């Protein structure tokens, strides 16, 4: 049940700007690490402010355009945005980790892969959400495949990897900075510009991913045309408690405000199906017999959400005070 881990050394730390720190991680003896495909992340072990150990996802970064670029890597590269008001994990990555330190990680996992079907690729990055999309861009360039990146942030001063991405993509990089535009990214115009059949890869904050989801579902885009990678944690936000009644056996649990339905069930004892835990994979779907749902996933169709008979319990909640689940 414990997940396999690697003990890596911090081979380089680089302050890209005041908020974002690049870390290069190597095996102790420089041997090859598990390979990965564009979109993969690693989970890294952090110490929280009270000394509790926990795990944090960070996407793997590569700009090299050799076709073998990430098949047998000898390093993993990540970039961490410091959240001074977060839970302490990103703070640890900035303040409690030094060059030469060792760090336990879990082997790469990929919930956000590039699609090999027909069509080019349009990448939509919000802030530090650029990290797996940079690797995606590098891979499409390695393939000679059409790719465009929309990279949006509040200020250019705080957006990482602009010189690397400009060199990699040239005119196929479109940078949006709120501080220059005076307005947020125009997602409607972005979607209008996507070439017919091209697939969309959206990574970053919940508010951006939600705006893309609403519009691509309104447009009736095919379900495998749009791909989502949600960085925002915790997914259990402002949220309220609610009752869950398990219809098979009458048990009524109270889901607290800071806990997902899935985590509440996993805790109390059941064996739910799950994987990504952030609304992307679809695996945790449960039928809903009664109660209005506040849907927060990126996998159910507009029709499925409207019918009200299924939800992703890793991320979605009750609209009211009670849900009856099968
Ligand atoms: C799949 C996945 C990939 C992520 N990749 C990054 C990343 O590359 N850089 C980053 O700053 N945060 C990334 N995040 C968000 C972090 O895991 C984490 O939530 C963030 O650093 C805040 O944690 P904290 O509140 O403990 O500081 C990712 C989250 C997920 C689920
Ligand atoms: S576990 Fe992936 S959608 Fe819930």
């Amino acid at each position: 049940a414990p997940t396999a881990t690697l003990q890596l050394r911090v081979a380089e730390a680089r302050q890209l700007n005041p908020l974002i720190r690049m870390l290069r991680l190597c095996a102790e003896d420089g041997r090859a690490l598990p390979g990965f495909a564009a979109g993969a992340h690693i989970r890294v072990q952090v110490s929280l402010p009270d000394g509790r150990t926990d795990w944090r996802h960070y996407s793997l970064i590569n700009f090299a355009t050799a076709r073998n670029a990430t098949n047998a890597p000898t390093e993993y590269v990540i970039a961490v945005r410091k959240e001074a008001e977060g839970r302490g994990g990103s703070r640890f990555m900035h303040e409690g980790l030094n060059e030469g330190d060792t760090l336990a990680i879990e082997a790469p996992k990929n919930d956000f892969p590039l699609h090999t079907g027909p069509g080019g690729s349009v990448l939509v990055a919000g802030g530090i959400g650029v990290t797996p999309l940079a690797t995606m861009a590098a891979r499409r360039r390695a393939e000679g495949a059409p790719v465009r990146m929309h990279y949006a942030g509040r200020s250019r001063e705080l957006m990482a990897f602009l010189p690397e991405l400009q060199a990699l993509l040239g005119d196929d990089l479109r940078v949006h900075a709120d501080a220059e535009a005076g307005a947020p990214l125009d997602i409607d115009a972005l979607l209008d510009g996507v070439p017919a059949g091209d697939r969309l890869y959206v990574c970053g904050p919940k508010v951006m991913l939600d705006a893309v989801l609403a519009r691509t579902q309104a447009r009736g885009w095919e379900h495998d045309r749009v791909h989502f990678e949600l960085f925002t944690e915790p997914v259990a936000e402002g949220d309220q408690p609610f009752e869950v009644e398990l219809a098979q056996s009458g048990q009524r649990f109270t889901v607290p405000a800071g806990q997902s339905i899935l985590d509440c069930l996993i805790e109390h004892g059941c064996d739910p199906m799950f994987d990504c835990k952030r609304g992307e994979c679809g695996v945790c779907a449960v039928p809903v017999l009664e109660g209005e749902i506040d849907h927060r996933d990126y996998v159910l169709t507009a029709r499925e959400k409207a019918q009200g008979n299924v939800m992703q319990i890793c991320i979605s909640r009750a609209k009211g005070a009670r849900l009856v689940l099968d």
